[PDB]
């Protein structure tokens, strides 16, 4: 019945607010098209994990897609600095740097890379978690394992608190947690509990020392190829999913913390741990100690542009 069909790949929960996002963009495709076009979206890494759909998308095998920033960071090196600890100070920050300046130069990097860049989504804030001790201070992560996203951003901010940090894909994270091949990670709320983080760790600490989200890109060859006609539609799609997402996300750490609590409280297996503003500066002057070495690759005036957002 389509006469074409867009697929779109990504690696969490149907559940978070980017699953919803890629879900209502695929509604709104079909809509918009009145049913020319249909969009199927696999999640949870079924048709391509964090290390095979950036190839995927240069081969034309997958279409559409939605990284985190950590996941661009071999191609464009500078896109670390949304990864540095601490550099955002909140959302509205955020969102003034993503819709930004900022946010502009590193999307004109991504597309010259060879993909087609659109919107910028949010997931939320980072928060420690371990199934070895309690992480109240830097002191605590030392001697531990973690598993990192792919970022030399990130092997830096825990190589700065004595930890061990190890690069391992986004489906695998659960049963290594279970396994015991790391201690702890670093989560959004969103991802820690429709994973199920939570089940694999005794303690969860609400750290908010990093940022993560991500970048809609599209298949270069793809998008060629794709018909003009039918392209204005694909594309306004996007930009109300775009919308629909960051609502989503805004209402998602209450929804979230109110679910990880009641898991704390029923099953006695999970301590939650909050910061004293003592503990949260410790933190701050421990993990920012690392940006200077990425004064060459990300750009110092970059991270001072950021820093300078009011
Ligand atoms: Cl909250």
């Amino acid at each position: 019945m389509a006469e074409y069909t867009i697929k779109v790949t990504h690696v969490v929960s149907p559940n978070t607010p980017k699953g919803k996002g890629a879900d209502f963009f695929a509604k709104r495709v079909g809509e918009l098209t009145n049913g020319k076009v249909e969009v199927i979206v696999f999640p949870n890494s079924q048709l391509y994990g964090d290390g095979e759909e950036m190839k995927a998308l240069k081969l034309g095998n997958a279409h559409i897609a939605m990284p985190s920033f950590s996941k661009f960071t071999s191609l464009v090196p500078e896109m670390q600095l949304f990864d540095l600890p601490f550099i955002f100070r909140d959302k509205d920050h955020l969102y003034k740097v993503l819709d930004g300046e900022v946010g502009q130069i590193l999307k004109d990097k991504v597309s010259k890379k060879g993909f087609v860049a659109l919107d910028y989504w949010d997931a939320g804030f980072k928060h420690l978690s371990s199934n070895k001790k309690p992480i109240l201070l830097p002191e605590d992560a030392a001697g531990q394992k973690f598993r990192i996203m792919s970022s030399h951003v990130l092997e830096a901010q825990f190589k700065a608190v004595g930890a061990n940090p190890q690069v391992l894909p986004f489906s695998e994270v659960y049963s290594a947690l279970q396994q015991g091949v790391v201690d702890g990670a670093e989560n959004p709320l969103s991802n820690f509990y429709t994973k199920k983080f939570n089940e694999v760790q005794t303690d969860l600490t609400l750290s908010n020392h990093g940022y993560l989200g991500y970048l809609v890109i599209m298949s270069e060859s793809f998008w060629k190829k794709f018909p003009k006609d039918l392209k204005p539609m694909v594309l306004q799609a996007m930009k109300e999913a775009t919308e629909y997402e960051r609502k989503e996300a805004a209402l998602d750490d209450e929804d979230m913390l109110a679910k990880i609590s009641e898991y704390a409280k029923a099953s006695g297996n999970l301590k939650i741990h909050t910061l004293t503003p003592e503990q949260k500066a410790a933190w701050q002057k421990a993990m920012e100690a690392i940006y200077p070495q990425f004064y060459k690759t990300i750009g110092e005036d970059l991270i001072k542009k950021v820093q300078a957002v009011k």
